[PDB]
């Protein structure tokens, strides 16, 4: 009766070392490679995300799209003490898996799961979650939302000079509108990171777009 996501969690629960985030990541990677593909950011693009977290050391990170919690584990494990991750997930079943995955890895104290559509939650961040500004945003939910969620973040005043946006899948499935925006706009300084689609040999990439403000 397991969903694909419950199958991933079941595999982690019996194979990974409890309280060990790295072991959790390794187990998910193993499942997706050997048994059944899933849309985790994956290890190859994961290395790029790790480098970004390490370089900028964000105290408040926002993730759009949690799924099974793979990327939340990846990022949370690298956050400095005192730092926090907020992750938005529209699907309550995925939000449940993500919560269990974080609990297993022992990272539940660094992460808060917000349930609902990013378009609905973003305007609530300041009032309802005491957010000042964000240090980093990881966009990895659905391609049609990348551009409007970015403008929504700006409109709500959640980005500041230096805020790092990191977008997954800007090549496959591809996000031409978002790319047109960050690359064409003086409000952003951009870097493309070429890599591979999770657990595949197909080329994909991340885009890092750093907000310069007005
Ligand atoms: N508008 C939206 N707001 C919040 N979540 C959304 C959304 N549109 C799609 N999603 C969710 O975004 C997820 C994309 S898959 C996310 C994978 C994850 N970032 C990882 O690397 O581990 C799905 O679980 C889907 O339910
Ligand atoms: O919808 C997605 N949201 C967040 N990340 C995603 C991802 O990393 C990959 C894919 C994808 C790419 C190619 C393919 F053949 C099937 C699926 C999707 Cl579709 C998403
Ligand atoms: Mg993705």
């Amino acid at each position: 009766g397991d969903t694909k996501e419950q199958r991933i969690l079941r595999y982690v629960q019996q194979n990974a070392k409890p309280g060990d985030p790295q072991s959790v990541l390794e187990a998910i990677d193993t499942y997706c490679t050997q048994k059944e593909w899933a849309m985790n950011v994956g290890d190859a693009k994961g290395q790029i995300m790790d480098a970004v977290i390490r370089e900028y050391s964000p105290s408040l990170v926002l993730e759009l799209g949690a799924y099974c919690g793979y990327s939340a584990v990846r990022m949370a494990r690298l956050l400095q003490p005192g730092a926090r991750l907020l992750t938005m997930e529209i699907n309550p079943d995925c939000a449940a898996i993500t919560q269990q995955m974080l609990n297993f890895a022992g990272l539940q104290d660094k992460v808060t799961i917000l349930n609902g559509a990013s378009q609905d939650l973003i305007p609530q961040l300041k009032k309802k979650y005491d957010v000042d500004t964000l240090d980093m945003v990881f966009l990895d939910h659905w391609k049609d939302r990348y551009l409007p969620d970015t403008l929504l973040l700006e409109k709500c005043g959640l980005l500041r000079k230096g805020t790092v946006l990191l977008a997954d899948n800007v090549i496959v499935p591809g996000t031409p509108d978002f790319l047109a925006y960050v690359r064409g706009s003086s409000s952003f300084e951009c870097t493309h990171y070429s890599s591979y689609l999770e657990y595949m040999k197909v080329v994909d990439g991340l885009e890092k777009a750093i907000y310069q403000g007005p």
